[PDB]
């Protein structure tokens, strides 16, 4: 089913998984073993992370078939970096002759942890220009997302500028949006009272990834642009030499996190899920939302 | 100045205060006291309850000009219980006329002791007929806000029929509105959500009341329809007797509130406030907005 009719149909809040790409077979063979396993929570659709600059291509397009061959809902993602337009659009053309009914339009990072982005010579610039190119080869006949930034993208200026360029991307097509991971429930809050101020009404589903290790940090902070608040920060660094500890304190904060965002009626969570991690199932299990 | 026009141009959230009819002279003497003291701290604008039933007519219209007289931004509440559509009229021009450039459109409750509201038999009936009015006779002359329930109103059908009736007050003619006092910050949150999804976008300022006596609670589930989130009640319960600790559990759970709402980047707070009480001062110590 297509992600928007599933939000309009919901008999209780959407909860969607999402993957990354496996280091070797073994842990291909592990990650849909674990997809499998996902059945247990029902989830509304379940992704795994395209590589930026198109390095993962191919597999990504088998990955989309291995997914709905396994009887689950994919949403495939497609960057725009380190590809041409033609490439972009002959992966987008073999997602859809698959079957895929839902995708999420995304730029990309730049290499290495750089802070400019450059986009490939024949190639696209902005997220905006991928979701148009999708409206127009198949207008409504795909449900599209985007990526949405509570804390802002690294490379804004302001929250406002980000916002002005959250509703430029919303208005190329999209029929909802999935947020960057964030720690503080306020910062959620927030982007959507400036959403709602800003006119835009489409549904957008927190990103919840729990923190699982101490390492992740200066990726959450540097690269994502989440902040990471007082007391949780203060609890990791105190654990920080211990592994057993540092799980327990991330998956009690995400459990804290979700149960205050569905009182607050959000529509879904989308869980960043680590392939080897049982984090993001340990979540919903102690909010008793294991079916 | 409009409080249309210091939402739009604010920098930093707006701090409005509500304080009640005063019962004697001594006490009227006081609370202007309170208000002149309240200067050093610019408020955006500042009210006075406008009694049931058109109790206090001629008093809120001298009240309203006396905010005025000591440099203060007054917000006019005005209801249409008790009183015909004529003497509404009339008191309205009477505020209008004084210079008072915010109106706060309401109905009123049914008197006191009684659970069911008529209307005066030539008088309005609901909010919105109030704001319709202004806006016909003095358009853009004055700025409108009315109430919003985070929780609904007590006596609406369901949830859903109230945010509808919200969405018809609203496009009646107002500017902004200011909640009921609630408790639990998620059921604001997913007000506002909901109000998002109804493509509502005026700014809508959280209602904030700290718990100060166990006594106020009837009042504050019958009539103001608040929820009390247990742990909050569990706390009252066991202090009913000791009302230095009632005043203690009511002022943090406020400071919390308040935070959150803070981080979240609502467009303003707005505190009601007993006359006589410290709570709200206390709020605004530990939060670090007075001295
Ligand atoms: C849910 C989710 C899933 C993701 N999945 C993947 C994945 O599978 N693969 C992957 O590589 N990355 C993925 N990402 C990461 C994403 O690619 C990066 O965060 C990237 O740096 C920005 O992508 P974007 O689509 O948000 O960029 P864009 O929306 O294109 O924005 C890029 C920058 O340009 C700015 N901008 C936009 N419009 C304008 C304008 N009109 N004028 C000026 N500036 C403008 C934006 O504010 C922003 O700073 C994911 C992110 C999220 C939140
Ligand atoms: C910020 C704030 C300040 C206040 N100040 C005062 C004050 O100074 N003095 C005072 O006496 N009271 C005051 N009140 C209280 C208010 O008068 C009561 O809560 C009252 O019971 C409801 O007033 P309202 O304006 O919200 O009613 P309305 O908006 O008229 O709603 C009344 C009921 O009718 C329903 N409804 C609305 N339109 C329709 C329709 N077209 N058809 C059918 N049903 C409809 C609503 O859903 C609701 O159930 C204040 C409340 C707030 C939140
Ligand atoms: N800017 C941006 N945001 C994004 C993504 C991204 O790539 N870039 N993601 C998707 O595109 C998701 C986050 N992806 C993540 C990928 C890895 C780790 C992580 O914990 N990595 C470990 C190292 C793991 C290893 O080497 O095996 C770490 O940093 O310690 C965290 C988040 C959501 N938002
Ligand atoms: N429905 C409704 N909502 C409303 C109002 C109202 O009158 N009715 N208010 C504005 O119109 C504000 C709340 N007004 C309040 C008025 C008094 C007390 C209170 O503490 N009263 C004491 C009695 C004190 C005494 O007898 O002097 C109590 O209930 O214990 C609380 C809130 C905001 N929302
Ligand atoms: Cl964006
Ligand atoms: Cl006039
Ligand atoms: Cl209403």
């Amino acid at each position: 089913m297509k992600i928007r009719d599933l939000l309009k149909a919901r008999r209780g809040p959407l909860f969607s998984f999402e993957f990354f790409p496996p280091k070797d077979p073994e842990g291909e063979e592990a990650l849909f073993r674990t997809l499998e396993e996902l059945k247990a929570f029902r989830p509304a659709f379940v992704s795994i992370t395209y590589g930026a600059m198109g390095s993962t291509r191919e597999r990504s397009v088998a990955w989309a078939q291995r997914i709905q061959s396994l009887g689950l809902n994919p949403l495939a993602h497609l960057t725009v970096a380190g590809q041409s337009r033609k490439e972009v659009a002959e992966v987008l053309h073999r997602f859809v002759e698959s079957g895929v009914e839902n995708l999420l339009a995304l730029r990309g990072d730049p290499p290495r942890g750089e802070r400019v982005f450059r986009p490939h010579p024949e190639g696209f610039r902005y997220a905006a220009e991928l979701v148009a190119l999708i409206r127009e080869r198949y207008g409504d006949r795909v449900s599209v997302g985007g990526a949405a930034y509570p804390e802002g993208h690294p490379e804004s200026e302001s929250l406002e500028a980000d916002l002005r360029h959250f509703k430029a991307k919303v208005e190329a097509g999209l029929d909802f949006a999935i947020t960057q991971l964030f720690f503080n429930n306020a910062h959620y809050f927030g982007f959507l009272e400036r959403a709602r101020r800003a006119g835009i009404g489409i549904p957008i589903l927190p990103g919840i990834m729990p923190v699982t290790s101490y390492r992740q940090l200066r990726r959450f902070t540097e690269v994502c642009g989440a902040s990471i608040p007082g007391p949780l920060l203060a609890k990791l660094e105190r654990h920080q030499d211990d592994p057993k500890a540092v799980l327990e304190i991330g998956v009690e904060h995400a459990v804290r996190q979700v149960a205050e965002l569905l009182e607050a009626g959000v529509e879904g969570v989308h869980f960043y899920t680590l392939n080897k991690s049982p984090a993001t199932r340990m979540v919903l299990e102690r909010l008793g939302l294991r079916p």
